[PDB]
């Protein structure tokens, strides 16, 4: 009797059928009893006769659909089981706490060479699955773990590749590197955000690269869009790079004093964010009151159950020299680092404009950081060179100037530290690897800029492999058999990437159009976009908005993309210089040519004086993701989808409909839809044949394996419906193979008594 009725903030709620109607039912909640409300026909699931119990892989319930889904997975979370499967798919649940020993050595060695189901769900098993199949399959393995932000994707990753090296590694303390290296990427690429403490401001594809022998032999790093809005100014509730506070709150007084620092809110690249530092009681008090801004002294430290801006400075540290990176390129990445700083401080007035004087401590110290003739930098910040003729700029073309070199700056940094993590665990050659991809997922803010753009554009393209690989492949497989399933479609999204990606009349081309004409205008680019798709399905004006919120946003000042999560409403503000990677000649010649070989180096590895400097990050972007779908299509692939339980980082708050809406968004509704009609577990004839022969008589032996499988089903008197004979293979209904791999473990004789009931002359 009791069904899955829609809920406001749980999502679902159980109720009673009391009346069918052609469009709608009526609800009864449980236990209320007079109220009663209409919910759509296809809003009413059937729920679990069991709603105290829980199955580890959701395939095993009696009803599988979001509603029963969500329960399960909720009941779950709350006995603090994180981790659930969805057949070869798994739902991991923000736990927000250390759940004990659940990542320790001893689980990592239960976990080896265990298949799916032998073990509870886990995300070591995901990794042991991958490294099997990579092993027998001779194919090399891709897991992509995908979640919005917050959603514990950074660290699901983390597990994946603490439990392959510790698991498959060769003993040698070079198998730490792999894992020792992350401390290193997350102080230069991760900042406090308002919905992620740890939030990883860059996407990542790490490879762990294995031998004939499926050992591994290193690993290899490739990062995409380092987020450098973030650079210069955050949000009050947002901080810029970690790497910057645990500068602040770590470095000796000597360092300190060398790299000229002081509190954060000394620093205009700091000051406009939040100037705390991530500390508890024991922690504030190894901070210097020099290193404490007026913020942290009124309003005290900011909690977090791992970060500590002090103590993350001395993992730091000890995780540079594990991985060999010496004292001379720690104090070249801070010294950089302080560069930027003071950089930041330079500022500018109205002459034409020239420098402060109160900025010439900033100009002296960022010049001597970063290997600069002081005049040089002066010249470089305050003019620029046109077709020669050094026209001077006006004081907001200046901290234009100053940020694009500092953004510049870092963003190469990020790109030494980045190869240089790749450099401690280098491999001469390999024959697979275990690629795990860590990017941002698709999400919608109030506001949406190029950076959300990005973002969005490379969620459509990883959503279309996981579409095709999870749904598609799957029911061309039921079909080639002839099982005579009910289809199950989804909306293909090719015409979305078309629309961003398409040479010369996509929105990335029509953007790099806009940057190379004689005065690039974001409305001109936007209109042009508008007029090139005007009868586009997945665009729109804002005008047309489903919210009430986007509709004033003028027709040249913003666009709509249906994406297939959702529609986003982009506002084109500055997507005309966020799509400029490239600096003035003035500005690019001045750091190529610091004094500082380390400077140098980052931008080693010749512009005229009125030609245009302009690097498309839409493009360079598109490459980068093309190569990487060329590697995730060439590989096997397993799936990590990663829940964000709630809006307030706390531990056992499961928040229902916002979770329903995770699941909802991912497209697993589509994964459930094909699944409980599906056949999720399948084996070949010959398979089947030469696994359960010598359980049999002799005589069933001499039949071929089609036959042998037609003649075993008969005699074990297994439900016709619960599996179905296909052209190659035997497919097993969901949870319906370990009811005939129990079976086949029963007695001998009993199995031969079977056989004899149906066919005694195959005694
Ligand atoms: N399994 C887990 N165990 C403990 N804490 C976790 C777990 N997964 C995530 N967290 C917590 O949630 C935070 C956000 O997770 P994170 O991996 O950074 O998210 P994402 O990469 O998806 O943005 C982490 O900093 C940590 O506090
Ligand atoms: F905060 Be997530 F790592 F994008």
């Amino acid at each position: 009797k009791p069904v899955w009725a829609p809920h406001p903030t749980d999502g679902f709620q159980v109720g009673n059928i009391v009346d069918i109607g052609p469009d709608s039912l009526t609800i009864e909640p449980l236990n209320q009893k007079g109220k009663t409300f209409l919910a759509l026909i296809n809003q009413v699931f059937p729920a679990e006769e069991d709603s105290k119990k829980d199955v580890e892989d959701n395939c095993s319930l009696m009803y599988l659909n979001e509603a029963t889904l969500l329960h399960n997975i909720k009941v779950r979370y709350s006995k603090d089981r994180i981790y659930t499967y969805v057949a070869n798919i798994l739902i991991a649940v923000n736990p927000y706490f250390d759940i004990p020993k659940i990542y320790s050595s001893e689980t990592i060695k239960s976990y080896q060479g265990k298949s799916l189901g032998t073990m509870p769900p886990h995300v070591f098993a995901i990794a042991d699955k991958a490294f099997r199949d990579m092993k027998v399959l001779k194919l090399s393995q891709s897991i992509i773990v995908s979640g919005e932000s917050g959603a514990g994707k950074t660290e699901n990753t983390k597990f994946v590749l603490r439990y392959l090296t510790e698991s498959y590694g060769t003993g040698q303390d070079i198998d730490d590197r792999i894992v020792e290296a992350n401390p290193l990427l997350e102080a230069f690429g991760n900042a406090k955000t308002v919905r992620n403490n740890n939030s990883s401001r860059f996407g990542k594809f790490v490879e762990i690269h294995f031998n004939e022998k499926s050992s591994v032999v290193g690993g290899f790093v490739s990062h995409y869009l380092l987020e450098k809005s973030r650079i210069c100014v955050q949000g009050k509730e947002e901080r810029n790079y970690h790497i910057f506070y645990r500068l602040c709150a770590g470095a000796s007084e000597d360092i300190r004093e060398r790299l000229h620092l002081s509190s954060p809110d000394n620093f205009r690249y700091l000051n406009r964010g939040c100037t705390r530092y991530f500390a508890n009681k024991e922690t504030d008090k190894q901070i210097l009151q020099n290193r404490k801004s007026p913020e942290y002294l009124k309003a005290g430290s900011l909690k977090d159950p791992l970060l500590d801006d002090h103590g993350d400075f001395i993992r730091m540290c000890t995780a540079m020299k594990k991985i060999g990176l010496d004292d001379e390129e720690k104090l070249d990445l801070f010294r950089v680092v302080a560069g930027v700083l003071h950089l930041g401080n330079i500022d500018f007035e109205e002459a034409g404009c020239n420098l402060k004087n109160k900025s010439t401590q900033a100009l002296e110290y960022c010049a001597e950081l970063l290997g600069l003739d002081q005049d040089d930098l002066r010249v470089s910040l305050t003019t620029r060179v046109m077709l020669v003729i050094k026209v001077p700029l006006k004081v907001e073309q200046a901290n234009n100037a100053r940020d694009a070199l500092a953004k510049t700056v870092y963003s190469h940094l990020f790109d030494h530290v980045v190869n240089r993590v790749n450099q401690c665990f280098p491999f001469e050659t390999s024959s697979y690897f275990i690629g795990v991809l860590d990017i941002a997922g698709f999400e919608y803010f109030e506001h949406n800029s190029f950076e959300q753009f990005c973002i969005n554009y490379c969620n459509e393209k990883l959503q279309q492999f996981f579409n095709e690989r999870i749904l598609k492949e799957e029911q061309e497989l039921y079909q080639k058999e002839g099982l005579g399933v009910n289809e199950v479609h989804y909306v293909d999204n090719q015409d979305c990437i078309d629309l961003i990606e398409a040479r010369l009349v996509g929105i990335l081309d029509i953007l790099d159009e806009e940057n190379r004409l004689p005065q690039p205008s974001d409305q001109h680019f936007t209109s042009a976009v508008h007029q090139k798709h005007k009868d586009h399905f997945r665009l729109s004006i804002p005008r047309k908005s489903k919210l009430a919120i986007h509709r004033n946003i003028r027709d040249d000042e913003g666009f709509i993309i249906r994406h297939f999560a959702g529609a986003v409403c982009y506002e084109t503000t500055q997507f005309v210089e966020k799509n400029n990677d490239a600096l003035h000649m003035s500005l690019e010649s001045l750091i190529c040519e610091s004094r500082d070989k380390f400077i140098r180096e980052l931008f080693e590895s010749k512009q005229k004086a009125g030609k245009l400097s302009f690097i498309s990050v839409g493009n360079k972007f598109k490459t980068q993701l093309n190569l990487l779908l060329d590697k995730l299509r060439s590989t096997g692939a397993s799936f990590i989808r990663c829940i964000k339980p709630n809006l307030k980082m706390t531990s056992h708050h499961f928040e229902g409909a916002q979770i329903l809406s995770q699941l909802q968004c991912s497209g697993m509704v589509s994964v459930l839809d094909l699944m409980q009609g599906g056949f999720p577990s399948r084996a070949s004839f010959h398979e089947l044949y030469n696994m359960y022969k010598k359980y049999m008589p002799d005589k069933l032996a001499r039949l071929d394996p089609r036959l042998f499988c037609k003649a075993l089903f008969k005699a074990l008197g297994l439900n016709e419906i619960d599996y179905k004979f296909g052209l190659t293979k035997v497919f097993f209904r969901p949870g319906k193979f370990a009811e005939f791999d129990q079976i086949m473990k029963s007695d001998p004789d009993h199995l031969a008594e079977l056989v004899k009931r149906v066919n005694h002359w195959l005694i």
